């Protein structure tokens, strides 16, 4: 039982291969399955787990009505082995309407936020016990990543933001050792309006690609120095931008430094990672709505502003199907650290009004150095077959 | 593995942070979930478990009718990891309409009482086998804590009562080693009625805050010497009293020694713990019924008779929602012993007569030395969605 | 991991204390629960398991119709931790309409009989793999204990019968090492019909109390020598006889040697055990049907022919409620080997014709050297509340 | 833990004894159970697991409609302990409409194929992580064994085919070390079409008996050299042929070398294994459809062309009941390697059109050196009791 250091090079991938799918909504029409949203994946050194925020109810249940609402006291963090759908034997790890989890090589850390919008509490649970907590600092919806945190040599880091809703984002980067907060660093650099960071180890530090909670369709970047707690930040250079809504590729812009003002309505959590000068990224296929999902490599997408040449595109979910939040997780291999991602497949409200609930399933892909084909792996439920 | 000694100082807490919630009743409307009451939480050295007394039936089941009653032969002690709701794969640990459980560092002890009101049997199960038993000594509902027992150096102590619910009874403190009763001591001291003790390690001894069902709305205290088996008892000093029913805050009293004779008949299981001269305690918000739940610190609440200065109040369940029993459990951290509590959230009878059943969910909080905000975490089920 | 030898004295027993109850039938009215019969209990060195023969269906299921029949190809041996009811996640350990199981200290042996009445197959599965098998030797319902087998120093023994249910049959005692049949001994001694033996370790040998289905309401005894494989047999001395049907106590007899010819046809699986000259035993309360269940000690019940002085009676199931098969299991304590028993609580056909199925729950008690009270712990389902 | 080498002789067998049955379809009428097909069994060194390809739905679920189709994006590989039916807590190990799995002594390998018919992807998951992938090489339904792969000394081998189902195709044998493809060998030898290989260790190599879907109703054999990666192939010598369809026993033939051109188009997955010059094999009882299942030894069936002398026949499923795929798995005993097999019991479409779904249960038998009787162990569901 040694601490993870993630001190291997990043795997040099050619694209992604199918890893997992849970079929939650299809099963929900013939079984008792939790209503969820904001899922993610994180792995201990041996095996992977799927997480999501429950809505305190199963789908075929009158309490499923109005589950489009983001925050209620009954939301809890669910945790199963990856591919075990959220059945009634699922453990609720903590009370949470916003969360992040990660394993440090020895045990699990869970960051769980619940309570009043104006005065939330974040609990820090490590190795099965509550070790620390912090209250809201801006009194305006304290929130965190909705994907895995990252630990190096026993110190885990997680990004949180309070006050972005009111246009006064106060973003802080926490450093946590065995559940205890040992340092808090304010955001520094040129990133603004940070929400929902998707972070990954990039030894010796941690790098996050997030979303801008005002009008940037280009994604913020946060760099975390684990040695001295210093922070820097910017925007992804790629002219093929990662958020939705967004302009078409021809009329999209990013200068690597500032938000581009090219998204007019609420954006979506997503991810990307650098490989030298290039950038691997995912995004919705639609530029208007959370439908479809595609991945590709942008040539110069990390280093060159407004870079727009891509290669190695893959469709994950075709544009006739709903997507949602997406995020990165990292998995240690023999010789390298691999990058994987999940896609939230949102069903029900607001897009599908036959039913009165909102829930999701997931699909999960992992980096590969090998070869692969094509397909599309959507949620797959028939909305007309569902309990309403 | 080694026996627990709990020989660390008590954590110096600033209040409590959210830890767990099971949503049992909301789930029961769309899933097969046990009917329960008298829940509690207890942890082995690695992880926490939720316990409750089943009623031998699920909620959506005609057998859930009449479950307001406390004692039937079909009640069994249920045990799951904390946050796993009581689904059909839940283990029934023993036959019990009253119970207590605890882990000594090596194995679980369960104390399970069942049978005739006039002639009950308590079974003592340790490390998976029945080791001892004792029969009723007063022929009037032999009964115990309904929360965790406490073990130091391999000796587990539990408080049991037999006799009148509305007059002098026969309370005994048992000392149990690897499931075998090794000593039994009579209650001594000035407490006049003892039920449903909430006990905690206070090395080298154990301290319990209980329910007086006869003449006191102040809570009795039992002090257990684990070295020589001597017993003392008194009442919590705080003029802000912990039982329900009770007088309002302006007219309630305690003198630390005698029951206050203030709405003293009846009561509810609850808890408190000392910190120096001060007292941390929970209670229902209502002074009349099991409605709402709040915690606070009483300055001088341990040492000073009739102290009423409070600080650090937190609402756990607002007064528009039902509560129920509550109890303490203790969790060993790196440097100190933390105190946590659960609240039973009773739904159905007698308060909600639209349905014919009585069941509960739970919410659980743990001490923190950090900061926190506010909220309310009630059961959350809509009584009108439930099967009757 | 060492082999069990059971080489400690039998525990002092003053009677029995409640240990477990599964509430299977009550749960079946609001949940997906297996239809079963022929249950039993057996423990590995750390924990106990409940076993039963499934009927290849849940109760609330059209396939539950006409499950009164004892042998169909869909019967499988179910195995859960004791107290975990037979939910849909239950493992089916082998195909079986008759079975026995036991743990040798290192791994589980299962003896599983299935197939045609006139040509059945017994499979021997050990440590998760099929190691041996034997075919029917008398072409008339090869069948075994329906309770735990017994292992000493890595050799497990089990009693099996083939041939007439109402006349002379061919009973053999098998000796099995790591799943392999290493010896077979014919039944010898004065027992004239042996079925459904309830066996226990009495180091260095094994002792069984069985069912005579032909000529006796007194129970046969089989003694097994594990050193030279020799077998002896006789009848329990007690004039308070253990089978059902039987004469009333005033006209019932046993001479320790021959079947009593007192309502000697038919019968039910049961148990007893010796303690010096005395006998601890269970039986149904009714002398006509499988109704009620009582235990008591017969003074001289082991050594003295026709002894009828009983003491220490306990009602387990009152005579207004259905019972069924019962059997013994043994549990190793720190200093002695304890004796426990289970009772099958049969519900449905043929006694209860409102429903079309037959199933059971269980209740389980363990020997105690302590004290205890009284009660009754029947199945508890309301036949009117059940799916038919 | 050490790598498996399977370096023990094959167990003596006299026939097969009952091992497991899951009753999936019977249970589906009163419980939430996955719709599946293409099941198989594989064991780690300690215990066995059942696998199958889910259809992304339970049976009693409108999404079960039209699950006769073999490939949709929602198919995932399910894995439970053997005998645990596919309930809602079952883990979906990967996305797959064709699969193979095996344990190398240290960890599990899963080969999972999904995506577009003309451009599928195979993922290779080992020890809980994606290690490699390969894309379709013939752009026509990349597909694999639907039963266990085989590993010797840390190298696992699996047979895969891409191309026509009704003409020459492109079959390759992969060699995989800790999830990484280290070599790929083209099919060589006289086998003209290879699908759905049932492979087993035959130290120092691996031997496979497969399905020729083009010109043969005799089963092809593939021999795999694990040391130098060389491949040979032929046909099973037995004149009693193993595919369906096939000619009757009087007019069927095999010459060991070439497809027999006897009702050679179409087929079903099955198995056989050698013992010296003799052959043990299973097949459907019907020569036309997947009805019934029988096993027998063919004297000289491995070495003598057109041998038809069968002996030691056993009915596994009588010819009034549906069967389906069947396959081999191998289990290491104390001194020898045993051979076992499973039979898929297909219910629903296309044979049973009362219902709109297609699913299966399983029955499993293992080699025995002992004796046995007779029986028939079909699926057992009443099609008239099923949800449609
Ligand atoms: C209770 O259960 C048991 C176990 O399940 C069951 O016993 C099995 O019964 C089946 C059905 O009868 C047996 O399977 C059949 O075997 C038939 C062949 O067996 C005879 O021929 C064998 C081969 O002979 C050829 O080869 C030899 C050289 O090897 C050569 O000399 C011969 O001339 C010939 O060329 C031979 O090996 C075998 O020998 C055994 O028995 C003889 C006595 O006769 C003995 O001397 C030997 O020592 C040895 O023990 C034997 O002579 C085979 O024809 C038959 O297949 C046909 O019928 C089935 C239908 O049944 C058709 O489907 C099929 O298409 C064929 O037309 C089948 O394979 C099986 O062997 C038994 N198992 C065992 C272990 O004994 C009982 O019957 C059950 N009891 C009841 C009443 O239910
Ligand atoms: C966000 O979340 C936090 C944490 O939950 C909330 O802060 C908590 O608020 C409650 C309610 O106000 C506090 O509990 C109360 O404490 C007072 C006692 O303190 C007051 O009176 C003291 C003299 O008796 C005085 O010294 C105090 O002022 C000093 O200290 C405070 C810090 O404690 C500091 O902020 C000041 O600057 C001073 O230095 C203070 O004025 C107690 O009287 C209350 O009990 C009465 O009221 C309750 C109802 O509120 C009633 O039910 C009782 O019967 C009784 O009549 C009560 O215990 C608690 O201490 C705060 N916690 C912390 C850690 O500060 C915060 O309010 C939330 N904000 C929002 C907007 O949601
Ligand atoms: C079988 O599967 C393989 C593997 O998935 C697949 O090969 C891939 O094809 C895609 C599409 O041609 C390639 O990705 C493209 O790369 C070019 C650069 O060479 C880019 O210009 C492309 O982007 C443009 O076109 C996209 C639509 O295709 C637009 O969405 C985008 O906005 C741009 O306009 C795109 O990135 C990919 O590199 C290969 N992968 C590999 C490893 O070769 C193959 O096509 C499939 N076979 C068949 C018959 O379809
Ligand atoms: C949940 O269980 C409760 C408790 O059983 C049940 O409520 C009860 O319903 C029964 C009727 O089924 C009521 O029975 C009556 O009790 C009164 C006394 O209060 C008697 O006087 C009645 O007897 C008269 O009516 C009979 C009708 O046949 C006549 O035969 C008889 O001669 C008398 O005229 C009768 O027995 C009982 O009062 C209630 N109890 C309560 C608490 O309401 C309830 O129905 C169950 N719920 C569900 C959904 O099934
Ligand atoms: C509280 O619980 C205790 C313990 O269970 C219980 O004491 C037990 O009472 C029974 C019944 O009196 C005792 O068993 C009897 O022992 C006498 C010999 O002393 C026998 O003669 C009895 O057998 C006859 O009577 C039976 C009916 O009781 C008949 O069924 C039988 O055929 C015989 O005619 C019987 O064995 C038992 O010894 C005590 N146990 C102990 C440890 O003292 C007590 O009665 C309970 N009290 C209440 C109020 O419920
Ligand atoms: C969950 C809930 O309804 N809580 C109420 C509570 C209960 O209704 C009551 O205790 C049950 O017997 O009632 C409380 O408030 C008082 C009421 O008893 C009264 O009817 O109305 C009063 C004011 O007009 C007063 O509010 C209480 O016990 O505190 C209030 C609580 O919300
Ligand atoms: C659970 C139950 O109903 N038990 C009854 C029992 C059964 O009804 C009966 O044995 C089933 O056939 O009946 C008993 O009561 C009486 C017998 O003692 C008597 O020998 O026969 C009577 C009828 O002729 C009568 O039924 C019993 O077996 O003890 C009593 C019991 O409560
Ligand atoms: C499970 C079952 O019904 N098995 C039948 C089987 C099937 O009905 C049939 O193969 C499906 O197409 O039919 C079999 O017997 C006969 C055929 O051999 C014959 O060619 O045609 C008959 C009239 O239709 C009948 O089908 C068979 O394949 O062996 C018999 C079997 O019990
Ligand atoms: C063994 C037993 O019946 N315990 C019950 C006790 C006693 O009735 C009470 O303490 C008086 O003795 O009351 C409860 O706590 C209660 O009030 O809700 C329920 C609990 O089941
Ligand atoms: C293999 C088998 O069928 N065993 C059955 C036996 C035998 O019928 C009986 O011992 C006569 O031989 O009866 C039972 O125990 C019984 O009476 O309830 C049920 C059991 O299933
Ligand atoms: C990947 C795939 O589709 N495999 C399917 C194969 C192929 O159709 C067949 O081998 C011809 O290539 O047939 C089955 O085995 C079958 O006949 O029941 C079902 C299976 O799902
Ligand atoms: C059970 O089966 C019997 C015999 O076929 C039949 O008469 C009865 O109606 C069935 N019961 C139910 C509830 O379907
Ligand atoms: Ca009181
Ligand atoms: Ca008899
Ligand atoms: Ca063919």
């Amino acid at each position: 039982v040694e601490y993870r250091n993630w001190s291997k090079p990043q795997c040099q991938i050619t694209g992604f291969a199918p890893f997992s799918k849970d079929n939650s909504i299809r099963l929900s029409a013939g079984g008792d399955i939790w209503v969820t949203r904001e899922p993610y994946v994180s792995c201990d050194p041996g095996k992977c787990y799927q997480f999501a925020l429950g809505q305190g109810t199963t789908l075929d249940n009158k309490h499923s009505n109005d589950t489009v609402h983001d925050r209620i006291p009954h939301r809890t963090l669910l945790m199963n082995e990856l591919g075990v759908p959220f059945h009634l034997g699922t453990r609720q790890v903590c009370i949470a309407w916003s969360s992040s989890s990660c394993h440090d090589g020895k045990a699990w850390l869970h960051v769980c936020i619940t309570g009043d919008d104006k005065n939330a509490t974040a609990s820090f649970i490590y190795d099965g016990r509550l070790v620390d907590s912090i209250g809201s600092w801006s009194q305006n919806i304290l929130r965190t990543q909705e994907s895995e945190c990252v630990c190096i040599n026993g110190t885990c880091t997680v990004v949180m933001t309070d006050g972005s809703a009111s246009g006064r984002a106060d973003t802080r980067i926490l450093f946590i050792e065995e559940g205890k907060i040992v340092h808090i660093s304010p955001l520094s650099g040129s990133a603004q309006h940070i929400e929902e960071c998707s972070c990954y180890p990039r030894y010796p530090g941690v790098r996050c690609i997030c979303r801008d909670n005002w009008k940037g369709s280009n994604r913020p970047v946060v760099d975390i120095n684990m040695e001295d707690y210093s922070i820097d930040s910017s925007y992804v250079c790629s002219g093929l931008v990662g958020d939705t809504p967004r302009n078409d590729d021809s009329s999209s812009n990013s200068n690597c430094r500032n938000p581009n003002n090219e998204r007019g309505t609420q954006g979506v959590k997503g991810w990307a990672f650098d490989n030298g000068n290039d950038l691997w990224m995912g995004r919705t296929i639609s530029k208007e709505s959370r439908s479809g999902y595609e991945t590709f490599k942008v040539i110069g997408g990390w280093s060159t502003p407004n870079s727009k040449s891509q290669v190695n595109r893959q469709v994950i979910v075709d544009n006739n199907n709903w997507s949602g939040d997406s995020g990165i997780f990292s998995v240690e291999g023999k010789s390298c650290i691999n990058r994987c991602f999940y896609v939230e497949l949102i069903r029900g409200r607001p897009q599908e009004t036959r039913v009165w609930w909102t829930s999701n399933s997931i699909v999960v892909f992992c980096g590969t150095s090998g070869t692969y084909g094509t397909g599309s792996w959507p949620d797959g439920a028939n909305i007309n077959f569902m309990p309403i």
